[PDB]
């Protein structure tokens, strides 16, 4: 087709869905390069695609491991049209747990994938859009990049780190015609969190009884939030899509006004003391 | 003495000035574990402290490299007292430039030192505090951790990573007696050509030039920053943030005013590039 979109992190969730929405889109507009970290895990994208009947050629998958800077370089050359209209930054990793119980390897893959991963991504793909003076970069936000969430500290820094990188490049990209937009999402129903929790034992050995106590409390709180407010991957799909569509795009797109109030309280209290109060209260009463 | 403080990056700047000020406080109450990356760079500290009259024993130095879990562990192991009343997470690194011009290694070091290094201290030190149900963590934050800066993306992400990381413990730690705080700072005294394209190149150079003017306009002294740390340190109800200046408050308030990030991007693009 004609608008060339490239998405990172597609064997499931937001990537998968964002991918097949676009490949299936009726106006047959974009050609979607669904990249997966490990190509062996692609059957789900494929059925998805068939399930919505993406016309043949509207979608190609590639292997892209955001950890691997050659892997990135590699994907790129495999893009036939010699351009990327919209480049969607989506690969992520979660990390839930008492600060002092997280593995060193794990704090480093979260920041490698979440932060270094978007960095390596944008580095490979931004240059050429700057040249053409046209280009669109979409980056999956998280409420956790705007406000701090008990027991998700490392995850929070990466989401927070992502707004640091983005609003920073946004100021420089203005005049190029390359538009950067983070897509902040609240809880999305994808099993991003299924991949996230060690077991009681781990937690147990790893931390104090008190803290061990606060974690299940959050855990039970979060679940309830989840079950009461998560959106579907297809909903969020639609949000990249609109921002994607918009002719003069803002820096942020909300997938929900859900947390809006709370994001305001923050902004309204610079000592950051009020927000802490609430969160604390809302999470542990 | 009694308030045992452990502080990172102290051979120069805020670490040096915070380390000694404390050691020489007139209430002769803090014990200062000033730690450095290379002990072969510790003259000024000792010189400062010697020149400042510090109670014999009030100051000591350990070799910590926040990039090394094992180096973090031993420093910890060297705190004879057995508690840590004030842990000062201060070690940081800048990284500047055209993003597509930054090397992978520079990028990962700034994330290792600025972000993974505060994770390490915190995990070395918060459990004991939780236990005591007492302990203050002051963290050296930045302005660039508060809002985007052209040609500083990695840095800004590291510093923005700090905020969320600290903002996150701030909520949990509440109940255990521990308090966390970032001393938000402004400027403080103390391959490109090949890797980027023309337009990006000039902006880059335009940015630099203006930026060195503003630093000299803005830059405060370490002496001043340490005074904010100290205030914070005495706050019975110490907030999550403390600011060493109000130059960046307006901009701050702007940013929090338009959630879509649009105004800021404009204001700031404007500010760095006039025209
Ligand atoms: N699930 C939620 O509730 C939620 C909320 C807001 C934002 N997010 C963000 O959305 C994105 C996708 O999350 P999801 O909910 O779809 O979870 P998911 O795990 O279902 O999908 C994430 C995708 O990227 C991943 N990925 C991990 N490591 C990778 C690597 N090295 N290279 C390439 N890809 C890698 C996964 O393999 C998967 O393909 C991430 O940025 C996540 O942080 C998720
Ligand atoms: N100076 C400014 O204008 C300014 C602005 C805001 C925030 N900051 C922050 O101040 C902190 C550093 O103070 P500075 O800016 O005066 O820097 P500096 O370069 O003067 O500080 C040097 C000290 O930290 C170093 N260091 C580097 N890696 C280290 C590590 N892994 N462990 C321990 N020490 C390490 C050296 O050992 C030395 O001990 C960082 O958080 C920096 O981001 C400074």
């Amino acid at each position: 087709a004609r608008t060339v979109v490239l998405i990172t992190g597609c064997s499931s969730g937001i990537g998968l869905h964002l991918a097949v929405r676009l490949a299936s889109d009726p106006s047959q507009s974009f050609k979607v390069y669904a990249t997966l970290r490990d190509l062996k895990t692609q059957g789900r994208l494929w059925e998805a695609a068939r399930a919505l009947a993406c016309p043949p050629g509207s979608l190609e998958t590639l292997q892209l491991d955001v950890r691997d800077s050659k892997s990135v370089a590699a994907a790129r050359e495999r893009v036939t049209e010699g351009r990327v209209d919209v480049l969607v930054c989506n690969a992520g990793l979660g990390l839930l747990g008492p600060l002092e119980a997280l593995g060193e390897d794990a704090v480093a893959s979260v920041l490698d994938v979440n932060v270094v991963g978007t960095v390596r991504m944008l580095q490979a793909f931004l240059p050429d859009m700057k040249r053409r003076g046209s280009g669109r970069v979409l980056v999956t936000g998280s409420v956790g990049g705007l406000m701090g969430l008990p027991f998700n500290d490392v995850y929070c820094a990466s989401k927070f780190a992502l707004e640091g990188l983005c609003e920073s490049l946004a100021v420089l990209l203005l005049p190029f015609g390359v538009h950067l937009s983070l897509i902040e999402c609240g809880p999305v129903h994808t099993a991003f969190m299924e991949k996230v929790l060690g077991s009681p034992e781990e937690v147990l050995d790893r931390t104090d009884i008190h803290t061990f106590h606060r974690f299940y409390q959050y855990l039970a709180l979060s679940k309830q939030v989840f079950r009461e407010a998560a959106q579907n991957p297809e909903e969020v799909a639609e949000v990249f899509l609109t921002a994607l569509r918009a002719p003069k795009p803002t820096l942020r797109y909300f997938t929900t006004e859900r947390f809006l109030p709370l994001l305001r309280m923050r902004l309204d209290d610079p000592s950051g003391s009020n927000y802490v109060t609430a969160m604390h209260r809302e999470v542990f009463g």
